């Protein structure tokens, strides 16, 4: 089997992307944030504290003939950005772009933090990291991909995120029309539960590529590109007027500036992020100061190839017995 679904930015800055997911019988369609950096599929629901719901579409398990309560099970997650959610657990039929998994754990939120409430466009998350990170207790549950894997024509999914435009998540096949040139594959470590890999280096604008190992994670659920302070400083030094602002929380630059591209290495291959992808707009409405899309990972504890990086590529998440990641230009 295969599946293919369109993913759409939630706003004009590509802060996140939402993909429609069918849950239950009859289907309830919710727009979920596919997150290769976590491993829980959780939704706003009829059980979510009413005061914490503000415009989201909710899952109502009592209206699904296929919903089953996982007796006594709970879940609770905290994300890198400080947000969180928790609740109880159902299994139900879940379909993405024509691909159906029966008995998928659908984690129903009883509580969500303010950042989720405040985002009316995101009805939940669909985790696509390794199932070892799943937070269900007492018994961990498998991700949608892990459950679908054996049935897929090939044990892969691909992310093809758009810049200020829709893109595509495919399951079970590689669309050879969706990229230019060849896909370069690189090794993955699953030791921390992430799609963790080692970039071979970077370049700033037209500068000569610097060969240096950068361990990090491919994370569709993170907006920006978070890299070591050395790398990030080298980038912003090439932008007139750019500076790191503790007040704002990162590198800012004059909105009128021309941003250089940023290149990262995948083996001997190279992915070029156009300068415009690194512009995240005015720091506040009406400001002439803009927020940068490449920021330091110092104090995160891990480098993160988030949407800023991934949307410059066609990305293969190869869930074979020994997982790998593939990147192509597009």
């Amino acid at each position: 089997s295969t599946g293919s679904a369109t993913t759409t930015p939630i706003d004009s800055l590509d802060d996140a992307y939402i993909t429609p997911v069918q849950i239950g019988t009859p289907a309830q369609t919710l727009n979920l944030d596919f997150d290769t950096g976590s491993s829980d599929l959780w939704v706003f629901s009829s059980e979510t504290t009413a005061s914490e719901v503000d415009g989201q579409t909710i899952y109502t398990p009592s209206k699904s003939t296929t919903a089953k309560l996982l007796s006594g099970a709970t879940w609770s997650i905290s994300y890198g950005d400080g947000s969180s959610s928790s609740g109880d657990v159902y299994t139900d039929t879940v379909s993405v772009g024509g691909l159906t998994v029966t008995g998928q754990a659908v984690e129903s939120a009883k509580k969500v933090s303010s950042s989720f409430t405040e985002d009316s466009t995101i009805d939940g998350l669909l985790g696509l990291a390794f199932s070892t990170l799943n937070t269900v207790s007492p018994t961990q549950q498998k991700t949608f991909f892990d459950n679908a894997k054996a049935s897929l024509d090939s044990p892969v999914f691909t992310a093809d995120l758009g810049y200020h435009a829709p893109g595509t998540y495919n399951f079970g096949f590689i669309d050879t029309t969706a990229y230019t040139g060849s896909i370069t594959y690189t090794a993955v470590s699953t030791k921390q539960g992430f799609w963790e890999w080692t970039s071979t280096g970077y370049a700033v604008g037209s500068g000569t590529f610097k060969s240096t190992s950068i361990d990090g994670i491919a994370d569709t659920g993170t907006t920006l590109l978070y890299l070591p302070a050395t790398v990030v400083s080298a980038y912003w030094a090439q932008v007139s007027g750019a500076k790191s602002s503790s007040s704002v929380g990162g590198y800012v630059f004059p909105c009128s500036a021309t941003l250089p591209s940023f290149t990262f290495g995948v083996g001997s291959a190279r992915i070029v992020i156009p300068g415009d992808y690194i512009d995240f707009g005015p720091i506040s409405t009406g400001s002439s100061s803009c927020f940068g899309g490449i920021q330091s990972s110092a104090g995160i504890g891990i480098n993160i190839f988030g949407d800023v990086a991934l949307k410059a590529a066609f990305v293969v998440f190869n869930g074979a017995t020994t997982p790998t990641l593939g990147f192509a230009s597009k």
